[PDB]
């Protein structure tokens, strides 16, 4: 049993609580898509993990890979290099737009925005960094003040000239321009206000193409385009965060590949290191250089390792053979189509969103109010639970609680399929 | 060759530079105490990588244990416990003084000393963060704003209430009380000036028991017992950062245990990894009952992930067996001794200082001024490359450079004895 | 002439330019309304100096008093009190709103503000104040962390925890509900987004009724009783900065009057002096009390002089007895009117709002684009010089020039007439 | 009686308490050296009232001038010059030092510190400020950053990238080098450390040269000199406040003129007033040609008002005729040796130091210990009272309470030996 008194002593007595709540089970074992507790019991892993297994857990690929190197070559001093860091390197160069030339190889999502949002001060000689109100880009220091959809209070005062601009929010719409939703004057509304209270200083715009925790919110059309065209006349770069959208998981290599606007510096994670501690920054050559010349550092313990460079270059190797951009948009299909019978049947799905396999349900009281269903995402999580689906809710101010659906990239069919019959259940159970 | 042009052409067109500069080698395999090129040359690993690798290069315990677990647990949701996750965690708290209680599992240094920080400052209400003036805690926000060996100028402003105390240096005496160098008293010289300056919110102060960054800077006789008791007058927690010593590097499994005082919240990393990205916090459980009533959150993607936790508990299973704590006394009292012959016989060497198998060679152009040797390190530091001896070198203003040696706990009498000849060859040759 | 060379001499070579430009003439006296150059000429000031001269310059009763004090009783130690301190304070008591009790008597506006915003952050634990994006409060440290129309640029960092809303501008409105101009449906967009960004430490709010240096905008229909409610549910205090506004000139003694709100600390400036260095802050008992408990401090040099006191009890005898705060109906309405032909004779004038003698005529290229007169506004100002009329014009973005039309509450029906006569033909050759 | 019930009625219902205690007395009216209560009593004035009264009170020179001019140039539009301001701001370029040229005329001591201090931050592009750890330099916004003596706690975060260093302080050595007290040593060993934490933006540095409300601190020999000097070294302004000290007070216009170092920026205060609320600033051509070249903005309602400017021309012209400076001396001269004869009399009087009529006497428990004698003061303050001689106390950290002594230039010889007396019985009847 998930039971194991013993188990749950030590955890009760030795475990920092860092946030949410501990399921109540032990996961012996992983694979594929699912999760074996301590009875042998496979849970549908519907959220790739923590948004990262983008390959599934214990991909054999990633096996041979991690074997090959843990004794071969492991950590290596910060200056000396290796080639699976040169080929991680380059790689990344070939996939990204032209206009992404060099990379930094690093361990987590915040600390590859940490060394962009630094980066980004060094070459402008400014400070203030503005992000949406409902980001998510990291715990740690400089992340976490461009963070807005949680943790910003009770910890001391946020780092100086920190901004947040309104995310584009087409479900539930507030400013209007003539009629309608006018989601580009907006921006501008929000950007002359901006304007208004910088010292002179704004260096960056981080972005999230979805915003993910924000309740997998899509900004909408057109928009990166003239967010970019923003930062482009006030001397500030743009850093975009592909910690969930990278790699794959929205039917392009790079979400920024569909709005067809690159970045100035883009930030990889989640995704990159398929479970592992994998990061990195992709720059162009002319803000690299400029930034080598004014000092730029970013020296960590693991900056450039040969394994996990060498994990990330495997991940990458087999999202590009067994076309996995593509199943991404075809399995994504047949799930969001799923999830709209789903919203046929009953009247608490509010709204499907997303792109390829990066999904959002927001769960509502009623369509017509488009009310916020109180404690009812917590039981259809609950109900998910106990039929083997993992699923994940997000719940922020004025929303409804979202699903966040993220299934891995090698999902099948019949996985796809399956999940979709639970998460009825659960729904069916639930109200 | 380690000359491939084709590797060096993609290095220098696609990788950022952080910091240093490349070594002019490409590292093809790494096994114990040595490193070796292209052309299979062994170059002897006098740093343990970047201070990690305890237990040297692909030892044959860490490769077991990574290969059980990359096919049958790898990365988890955040919510989910798993047992290398509990099994470290618990284990941490019996190696730990008593006091220390509850971990927190982690990714990177820096990150360790994040959550360290936000914990302090919510548990406190405050948020004035106090260090030295040559520690190392961090390239990520708020462990870069309690950092001042380096990077802090070019990136804008620091975290509000940062603030800064010389560290006692026995080696150059700065503060005299009556006749001698008073370290006691310059402390609390020090904490007046900050009392001064205080808003009236000063939460914790994170200290490295040995400061490596700083230049092998031990704190003296008496320090931490006061220190910790300037903390405790005014409603201040301490944070000992024991990235570099902690995992006994210095003879005793935490450098803490030397001086008798246990700190409020104790940070690992480096060492605990043995190359790997892994880190920690540990804590007291009314400290983090404390955190958790108020709401405490470091929710990132690798917070409690089996691989990695599981790597950190054969660690210290090794660490203990092997009982390499107790073999870096003796290696390290070895490694010490023929490095003060080396002292004997040439005259640059001005100090040799640390504990165990963390110690620190001053290199100076004559003990009588004691005036730091220009370039001299650098001569060094490149001959011991020639003769296939990695070493690494520290240069702070008013300090002559510092060799930091911290050869793995694993080292063997032979190497150890090899890499003090090549370290006299190079020294002689320099000059 | 004005033209005495070693005057403009001396006075290029020992002033410090601190904004603006001199006026190309030496004034040698004043009195009343008028102001005479070194030729014997009188202008008429229409701005009532730096909008202070609420009984013109060189009122007989100022000067009695001015008189009787300075051979009496000059100024005196911080913590003797005297009469007219206490009669000041008191006769304030009695005037403003029920819930205004308490005074301190200060220098400047800027003073006054930090004091209120000081006791504000005190009384509330909390640091972080909103103001309008188009808001004057001073060139002092927190009086200029919450200004933003102007000198926000080259001079450093703000203070922490500032944030700006939009003010309500009905001339041209910019959000829209439904159709037409929801400016509070605006108050509550801004609020939300404040609420996003606050770390928790909300503590004030500051205001003026009408911004006089942000074009002279009168704040909108059941506004302040809207933004009052927004602060009462936060846990913030609403300071009102009624240094332009308080001493009868728009119609009521203080403008908060009319909309029925008292704030929770009320500063006051310009009009109090009449022209001289006099400021207070009146606030209600209960936090005063709470101020005082808590060591609240803002002792200054001459706070409760005697002399400056003094003045300012008479200030307001004078604005009682003579019945000014009616006069200041009447002859407003008769400057208004006038205003309002010169509109129906010229195109330019594209607005004219305010109250009382604390008007605004907004010139504009063309009424239907209402597109912003590029230096016509420069004309006008240079025209009416040459006529003998002062005047005053502000240029903030996104706006047209407006001149400040601020005469004496003492001004007569001929002067009114005449400046509006000489406003015609400068308004006439200009074009 | 100074009992009037009605009067304390008022006056415990509508004052707001801004620090201190008030005196129990209603000062009827002042003149020369006294202030007379109701009773008619006359109290000897040995502080100036708050260190201002330079000439008295109520000077006869003072009182025609403030007649002539308040029915005749009373308050100016900003942009207006006349000929008080003109002639008053060339006045100060030529008795101050070379190097000083050029005023801007304000109104209180803070507001002027706030000016500098913003003309600094413009001029250099930096906004770090450095002050010693006791100063006094205003309750404003950055004024009160600077502060450290006072009020630094409660009120939020102070301006960011401020710091302090200790002040030299001969009575209570701190810092030792080699045998004795090292100020200069002390003074280095602080800049490292400031050095240190900097980010890089000193722009300026603000210093007392006698410190005030620190105790009467007289800065050493030598001090200044080297303090401009490392001012120099790293591009900051050094910013002196003569508030108390300039205008003859010490035995020299101003106090830069005794070590012959002339500041970057100089400021004046409550002796330039002599009472009344005038305020200047002081700079040299570059700087303020400098300043313009980049926009410096300093707009208030009484900068450039006739009035005041017309008052503190005349207190230059008193102070020149009658050569008050050089009473300052001689009748310094007499107040200081009767304090030290008193100082004989009795073991509590610890140390008397300053210079010219700006005296300090530090209290204390006995010679040997110098401890500090806790509450002596306030009996000999209360004592002092009675016996109708106005004192003042201030009393700080680690200090003994110090007795700040500053009677008018125009002190007779009959009333400086009066308050000799009064001040005997007080301490005699104390004890
Ligand atoms: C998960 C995530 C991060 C941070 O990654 P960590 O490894 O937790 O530090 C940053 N940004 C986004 C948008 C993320 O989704
Ligand atoms: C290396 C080090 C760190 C940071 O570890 P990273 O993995 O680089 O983030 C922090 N503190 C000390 C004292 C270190 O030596
Ligand atoms: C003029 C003004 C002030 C400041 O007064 P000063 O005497 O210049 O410091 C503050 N607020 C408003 C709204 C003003 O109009
Ligand atoms: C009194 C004083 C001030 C401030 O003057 P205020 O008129 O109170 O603003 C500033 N600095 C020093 C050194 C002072 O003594
Ligand atoms: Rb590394
Ligand atoms: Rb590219
Ligand atoms: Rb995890
Ligand atoms: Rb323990
Ligand atoms: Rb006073
Ligand atoms: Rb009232
Ligand atoms: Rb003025
Ligand atoms: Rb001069």
């Amino acid at each position: 049993l998930n039971d194991d008194a013993t188990f749950w002593r030590n955890a009760r007595h030795h475990l920092v609580r860092y946030g949410g709540t501990f399921e109540p089970m032990i996961i012996e074992r992983a694979k594929g898509s699912f999760v074996y507790d301590a009875d042998g019991r496979a849970i549908l892993d519907f959220t790739s993990g923590q948004m990262s297994a983008v390959l599934g857990h214990c991909h054999p690929e990633i096996v041979s890979v991690i074997g090959e190197y843990a004794g071969k070559l492991d950590h290596l001093f910060s200056g000396m290099l290796s080639r699976p860091v040169v080929d991680l390197a380059t790689r990344l160069a070939n996939i990204t737009p032209p206009g992404l030339d060099r990379a930094l190889l690093l361990s987590t999502g915040a600390e590859s925005n940490e060394a962009a949002i630094r980066m980004a001060k060094l070459v402008t000689g400014k400070y203030e960094i503005v992000g949406f109100a409902q980001s998510w880009h990291g715990m740690t220091g400089a992340a976490a003040s461009a963070t807005y959809s949680a943790g910003r209070k009770g910890v001391g005062p946020a780092a100086v000239g920190s901004f947040a601009i309104p995310a584009p929010f087409t479900y539930r719409p507030r400013f209007e321009r003539n009629g309608a939703y006018d989601y580009l004057a907006e921006l501008d509304y929000a950007f002359d206000l901006i304007d208004r209270q910088s010292s002179g200083n704004l260096a960056a715009f981080i972005a999230e193409p979805i915003l993910s925790s924000g309740g997998i919110i899509e900004l909408p059309d057109g928009y990166m385009a003239a967010l970019k065209r923003k930062c482009e006349a006030r001397g500030m770069l743009l850093i975009l965060d592909e910690a969930q959208t990278g790699v794959g998981r929205t039917g392009t290599m790079f979400a920024c590949q569909r709005d067809g606007v690159t970045p100035d510096i883009l930030t990889l994670s989640k995704t990159l290191g398929a479970g592992l501690p994998l990061a990195a920054i992709v720059t162009s050559a002319a803000i690299e250089e400029r930034a080598h010349e004014l000092g730029y550092l970013f020296y960590t313990t693991h900056v450039s390792d040969p394994l996990p460079a060498a994990v990330g270059l495997r991940v990458l190797d087999v999202v590009q053979r067994d076309g996995l951009v593509a199943r991404a948009n075809v399995m994504g299909d047949r799930l969001r189509r799923g999830l709209l019978d789903l919203m046929e049947r009953f009247d608490c799905i509010g709204d499907v969103r997303g792109r390829g396999l990066l999904l959002g349900v927001e769960i509502v009281k009623d369509r017509r109010t488009k009310e916020p269903a109180d404690g009812l995402g917590a039981k259809i999580t609950r109900e998910c639970m106990n039929l083997g689906l993992s699923m994940n809710i997000v719940q922020l101010p004025g929303m409804g609680g979202v699903f966040r659906i993220a299934p891995p990239l090698t999902v099948s069919e019949d996985e796809i399929d399956l999940g979709l019959s639970l998460l009825g259940q659960a729904i069916e159970r639930a109200l």
